[PDB]
């Protein structure tokens, strides 16, 4: 235990200084931790990848350090994401199909309409507005509930509840978590009784009504899905406006090479890392180069950190749109690799394509270093962008 954890990160942009130390480094740097359990945070992309590809890591919740006197297991709650092959395969094996390539690829016209509506409807808005609340939260929440068939009047609910479940180390992520899923037992309740189509109707009607899944597991996995489908791509799509508006030239770029788009949301994703701070335990000893991490030791994953690795990514500061990115690990690694994120990139390619295409002099309503950082949650973000046109 030399530096504490959590560490927040304290820009927009920049990650915090230690991460690039952390990286020069022989060991794995120990961090003290509330329960002063073991504890080593993991930073070079060689490390961050065997280990989530690892057999003897584990995402068990009751093998995590525990983070605050707030931080716990959440009374049995468990998704797909909070368990371990075999158990997690079965799970994962039930939604995937949704998720694969080519059928994310026919929801593209679906995401097209839905962007061009809050564009118009954005549009309409006496400047300056902020992205958050009227671009990247409404198409990041029609999106998830169209796939799953959510009630989107029900967003404001489950939007704040999410981002308080969030929270591990805040008093609120328990009552808030409790809720949501709460609001998923009566909606897989409905779809049970009257299936529809959509990602959940049809887990019912293939997987609960044929016994493969059980109520309590559907219910927890849809707060997973609702809650990662929505405040996940929020975050990205507002980072990446602002980290577009910071480099002039590549929004004009993109909005005048669109086949440049794919790899450029590969690099925002990349360079941003929203999703940091994985929480990993080993359950037997792992040779990892000089070190030797000990059955129960807990690790820290800063995929951030990863996705800036100097020997994988050269000037791995710099925001750069034509570096092959395709390899970073923003999606994690491994089996819990982001079940999401052919989906998130779809959303995003159309997002920020469509956006500067029609405002292609958006500009940045504030001054870059007055933005709020997000603290204390897995997810990073900013709390507004505030834009004028
Ligand atoms: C930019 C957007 C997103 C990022 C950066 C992101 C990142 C991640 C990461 C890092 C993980 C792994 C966490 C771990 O191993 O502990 C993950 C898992 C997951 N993501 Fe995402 N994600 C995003 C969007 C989405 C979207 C749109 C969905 C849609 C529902 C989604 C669904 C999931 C699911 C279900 C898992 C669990 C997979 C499993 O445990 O097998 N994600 N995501
Ligand atoms: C790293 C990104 C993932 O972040 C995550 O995986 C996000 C995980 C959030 C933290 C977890 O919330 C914590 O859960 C604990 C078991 C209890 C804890 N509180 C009550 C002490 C609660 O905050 C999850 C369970 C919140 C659910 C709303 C949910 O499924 C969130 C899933 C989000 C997935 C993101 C992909």
């Amino acid at each position: 235990h030399m530096v504490v954890w959590p560490m927040d990160r304290t820009c927009a942009w920049a990650l915090p200084e230690q991460y690039a130390e952390f990286r020069q480094r022989a060991t794995l740097v120990p961090a003290k931790v509330w329960d002063g359990s073991p504890t080593w945070l993991v930073s070079r992309y060689e490390h961050v990848r065997a280990l989530l590809v690892d057999p003897r890591v584990t995402v068990d919740p009751t093998r995590q350090p525990r983070l605050s006197e707030a931080d716990g297991d959440g009374d049995g709650f468990r998704s797909m994401l909070m368990l371990d092959p075999p158990e997690h395969t079965r799970l994962r094996r039930m939604f995937i199909s949704a998720f694969s390539v080519r059928q994310v690829e026919t929801m593209r016209p679906e995401i097209e309409k839905i962007v061009d509506g809050i564009l118009d409807r954005l549009l309409a808005l006496e400047p300056p507005v902020d992205i958050l609340t009227h671009l990247a939260l409404p198409m990041s929440t029609q999106v998830i509930c169209h796939l799953l068939g959510v009630p989107y009047e029900d967003r404001e609910f489950f939007q704040e509840r999410s981002e308080l479940a969030s929270r591990p180390n805040d008093d609120r992520s328990m009552p808030a978590l409790i809720e949501l899923v709460e609001y998923l037992d009566g909606l897989v309740r409905t779809k049970t009784a009257h299936p529809d189509t959509g990602l959940l109707g049809t887990a019912v009607t293939e997987r609960l009504l044929k016994g493969e899944i059980t109520h309590q597991e559907l219910v927890n996995n849809a707060v997973l899905l609702l809650a990662a489908g929505h405040e996940t791509s929020a975050n990205q799509v507002t980072l990446s406006v602002l980290t577009l508006l910071r480099h002039p030239e590549t929004a004009a770029e993109l909005r005048e090479q669109p086949e440049l788009m794919p790899n450029a949301v590969d690099e925002l994703l990349r360079y941003h890392s929203i999703a940091d701070g994985l929480r990993r335990a080993a359950t037997a000893d792992i040779v990892l180069g000089d070190h030797t991490i000990r059955a129960g030791d807990g690790l820290i994953i800063l995929l951030s950190s990863a996705n800036h690795d100097g020997n994988t990514f050269g000037a791995e500061a710099t925001f750069d749109i034509h570096r092959p990115a395709r390899h970073h690990v923003a999606f994690g690694y491994g089996p819990h690799q982001c079940l999401g994120q052919n989906l998130a990139r779809l959303e995003m390619e159309v997002t920020l394509g469509k956006l500067f295409r029609r405002v292609p002099a958006l500009r940045l309503a504030q001054e870059p270093d007055a933005l709020r950082v997000r603290q204390g949650s897995p997810i990073f973000g900013i709390d507004e962008l505030l834009v004028e046109w």
